[PDB]
């Protein structure tokens, strides 16, 4: 399954957010997904993530496939909203 956010802080997704979505995402048996601006990267890698310099006002798709992918989904978006990193 997948959903789409908004990026809302300021300095986007530098190295400090980006482990936290991997922290969750690395929970999952499923395979996790973002998907930014057509370029696809594992949401299990910091390094991946960063790579993308992914930044505020940023529409972003997360996807996880597998068995416990709703749970997956749910938890990121989560993270996501605590942290004010997007909605």
């Amino acid at each position: 399954a997948q959903k789409t956010f908004k990026v809302t802080a300021d300095s986007g997704i530098h190295a400090r957010p980006a482990t936290v979505l991997v922290q969750t995402a690395s929970k999952y048996d499923a395979d996790v997904n973002l998907e930014y601006n057509g370029k696809t990267v594992n949401l299990k890698s910091i390094m991946g993530v960063v790579s993308l310099g992914i930044a505020k006002g940023a529409e972003i798709t997360i996807s996880a496939s597998g068995a416990d992918e709703n749970d997956a989904l749910n938890a990121l978006e989560e993270t996501m909203k605590c942290e004010g990193l997007g909605e």
